[PDB]
């Protein structure tokens, strides 16, 4: 099933090779794939471990404006976010997480809420 809109959460972690290593959180990102995935991966582990939550994590590590809702960008409609986002998001099950997604901004991890 794939409706016209769904709720999902994501964690943005730009890198040094990002199209624009700068966001509302910082203006000089020099974190490479190592430091990049190192953050996302670490976040994934804690969550799957039951120690931390993507919501709490994302916020404290959300380089994007998503940090406001701790990553949760509410319910959106197809054609709003990057293609890879919608697909992975709309392809994940209830309470699922998408692996490291490399996009213009950097590496993003999404999850299906609705």
């Amino acid at each position: 099933g794939e409706p016209a809109r769904v709720r999902c959460s994501h964690l943005l972690v730009k890198h040094s090779q990002s199209r624009r290593p700068s966001s509302w959180r910082q203006e000089k990102i020099t974190r490479t794939k190592e430091e990049a995935l190192e953050l996302i991966n670490g976040y994934i582990q804690k969550i799957k471990s039951g120690e931390e939550d993507f919501e709490s994590l994302a916020s404290q590590f959300s380089d994007c404006s998503s940090a406001k809702a701790r990553g949760d960008l509410g319910a959106f409609s197809r054609g709003q976010m990057q293609k890879p986002f919608e697909d992975a998001s709309f392809a994940l099950r209830t309470g699922e997480m998408s692996g490291p997604v490399f996009t213009d901004s950097g590496i993003h991890i999404i999850l299906r809420t609705e």
